[PDB]
DNA sequence: GACCACGGCGCC
DNA sequence: AGGGCGCCGTGGTC
């Protein structure tokens, strides 16, 4: 029922637009509109008319701003409806889900998008009139960071796709031994990558004992977890973990990456989704550049290709233990307090304990093979699987599980006194007043109640650090604009910055001391720094 | 060509 | 039977 009026809309419009597809870096913008002031502008040509605006203000306003700085144009993202939601409810994911939620309907019309905007902008602000923890982190956090994403996204990342070239054709040959081997072990060929043929083989043919089941369809498992009981003591598994691992490097990262690499800026996109976690994290997609293979000697050679600019340098930060030292905040035990305050490292100290060798010969292999262990057993690991992965007796893993909570009484007071608060309010929250709703907490069937408090206690601890990562982008990346530096990527508690060599010694150390100070807590905020000419030497 | 579910697995 | 994600190939389908 909107007035239809000619464009240009005034300042302050909510915008609405559609995409050819959903990367914005790849999108053609099939349509652009306004609404404002119960009027609704329609724009002629799309591209023409994006210069008129001077702000993106509505749903998806991030996209539409990466389209923007695509075109060399420069439009800051504004309010954003999906921001408000998400942080009413982080379940709140789609444009769809939302306006059905909060007054309207998605649909694939710019106009009525616009006009959408505007009219759930108005609900949703109405809606967090008094929420004052969850305005501040709209206000200081979330709107602030889809301008700093913004031009992440566009900036992209330099990809090495001649090495990647050139390792597709080796790993291909180093794949045909391994499944050559694997079928003549069976005595007939299959699809060694359809995991129900391989069930038959192992299990049926084989006659290999089944130790698991899977979780939906509850099939004989044949993941690595179930394969490496067996695999010492038979070849074939041992070949069938190797091919495993090639492929799955191949298929995800080998071969899909080096094809998406954009014409005009020469130059590998990513997508860094602001509402699509429920404890508060971002996520990466078109391709996933937080999932980038670092374990495996092979998964190193994969991330040798993410290198810098010419003339330029990457700069990687980690946060040190961020979700232990994060843990000691929230529960306030004193004990683990001064752990940090001593300097001390619970990683190094458990793979010392894990591996039986001293603290001055733990290699950074195998330092991040107990993190695994210190995070698992931090959310509720059961005493079985820590001891088949240890290959130690189910005895010495009860009493590590027990070892790792006595000397802080304060943290299992704080994950009871944590579940109260979520089965009574019906939600979690981080220390800046981020939630999350779960409602199963309740739940009749013990499985299913007690996987649901293991998300409810660790929410406020893995939210917490991502709210804390969130804000140091936000307070560092005006810092990096000044400097002439970069921020290229974000991995959950890392930052990866590109800067000229004769500035990267200088932004290395600003970007640390914004990163450690941006808000302080109770124990000090460590951060590891590297420079490199890749990505695998840029984190030593 | 593409959706949906699943097992499986890469990272944090 | 640690938590949080996204993408792979397969299977079944549409
Ligand atoms: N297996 C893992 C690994 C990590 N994390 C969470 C905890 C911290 C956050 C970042 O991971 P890391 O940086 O790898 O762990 P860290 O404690 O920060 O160790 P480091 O000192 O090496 O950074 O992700 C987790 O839940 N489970
Ligand atoms: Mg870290
Ligand atoms: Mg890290």
């Amino acid at each position: 029922a909107l007035e239809e009026a000619p464009w240009p809309p005034p300042e302050g419009a909510f915008v609405g637009f559609v995409l050819s597809r959903k990367e914005p870096m790849w999108a053609d913008l099939l349509a652009l509109a306004a609404a404002r002031g119960g009027r609704v502008h329609r724009a002629p040509e799309p591209y023409k008319a994006l210069r008129d605006l001077k702000e993106a203000r509505g749903l998806l306003a991030k996209d539409l701003s990466v389209l923007a700085l695509r075109e060399g144009l420069g439009l800051p993202p504004g309010d954003d409806p999906m921001l408000l939601a998400y942080l009413l409810d982080p379940s709140n994911t789609t444009p769809e889900g939302v306006a059905r939620r909060y007054g309207g309907e998605w649909t694939e019309e710019a106009g009525e998008r616009a006009a959408l905007s505007e009219r759930l902008f108005a609900n949703l602000w109405g809606r967090l009139e008094g929420e004052e923890r969850l305005l501040w982190l709209y206000r200081e956090v979330e709107r602030p960071l889809s301008a700093v994403l913004a031009h992440m996204e566009a900036t992209g990342v330099r990809l090495d796709v001649a090495y990647l070239r050139a390792l597709s054709l080796e790993v291909a040959e180093e794949i045909a031994r391994l499944e050559a081997e694997v079928f003549r072990l069976a005595g007939h060929p299959f699809n060694l990558n359809s995991r129900d043929q391989l069930e038959r083989v192992l299990f049926d043919e084989l006659g290999l004992p089944a130790i698991g089941k899977t979780e939906k369809t509850g099939k004989r498992s044949t993941s690595a977890a179930v394969l490496e009981a067996l695999r010492e003591a038979h070849p074939i598994v041992e070949k069938i973990l190797q091919y495993r691992e090639l492929t799955k490097l191949k298929s995800t990262y080998i071969d899909p990456l080096p094809d998406l690499i954009h014409p005009r800026t020469g130059r590998l996109h990513t997508r860094f989704n602001q509402t699509a976690t429920a404890t508060g994290r971002l996520s990466s997609s078109d391709p996933n550049l937080q999932n980038i293979p670092v374990r495996t000697p092979l998964g190193q050679r994969i991330r040798r290709a993410f290198i810098a600019e010419e003339g330029w340098l990457l700069v990687a930060l980690d946060y040190s233990q961020i979700e232990l030292r994060v843990l000691a905040h929230l529960s306030g035990d004193e004990n683990l307090i001064r752990v940090f305050q001593e300097g001390r490292d619970i990683h190094t100290e458990t793979a010392s304990w894990m591996f039986g060798v001293p603290r001055e010969a733990v290699d950074p292999l195998m330092r991040r093979a107990a993190k695994t262990i210190n995070f698992g057993v931090l959310y509720g690991m059961s005493a079985h699987r820590l001891s088949q992965e240890l290959a130690i007796p189910y005895e010495e893993a009860q009493a590590f599980i027990e070892r790792y909570f006595q000397s802080f009484p304060k943290v299992r007071a704080w994950i009871e006194k944590t579940l109260e608060e979520g089965r009574r309010r019906g939600y979690v929250e981080t220390l800046f007043g981020r939630r999350r709703y779960v409602p199963d907490l309740e739940a009749r069937v013990k499985s299913v109640r007690e996987a649901a408090e293991r998300m409810a206690f660790n929410m406020p601890v893995q939210g917490t650090a991502a709210d804390l990562m969130k804000l140091a982008m936000v307070k560092l990346f005006p810092r990096l604009e000044e400097m002439g530096a970069r921020m290229l990527l974000q991995v959950h508690d890392e930052l990866v910055l590109e800067a000229p060599k004769e500035r990267a010694e200088a932004v290395a150390r600003l970007a640390k001391e914004v990163m450690e100070g941006v808000y302080p807590l109770a124990v000090p905020l460590e951060v590891e720094v590297g420079i490199g000419e890749d990505w695998l030497s840029a984190k030593e």
